[PDB]
């Protein structure tokens, strides 16, 4: 079956680290796996307006071709939101 890994996005993770491990959480989709996004915000409930949907909708924007997310969350429990990416379904 489609298990769940994990990857984080944390703030000032940037083009230089960040697709490095956009990099790595292809491959956490590409097992066929539902790769899990969970930021990790210096934040709060409402933490940022910047921080994760930056990054998140970036990494749903480039990762786009192989997996695609199953929600944009947007609504964060804590101090910290998970954005869920799954395999992109087939029709």
């Amino acid at each position: 079956v489609i298990q769940v890994k994990e990857i984080k996005f944390r703030p000032g993770t940037d083009e230089g680290d960040y697709q490095v491990k956009l990099r790595s959480l292809i491959r956490f989709l590409e097992e066929g796996d539902k790769a899990k996004i969970t930021l990790r915000f210096r934040g709060r409930e409402m933490a940022h307006q910047q921080i994760g949907m930056e990054v998140l909708n970036r990494v749903k924007d480039d990762l786009q071709e192989l997996a695609v997310v199953e929600s944009f969350p947007t609504k964060i429990e804590g101090r910290q939101m998970i954005m869920v990416l799954a395999p992109k379904k087939k029709q």
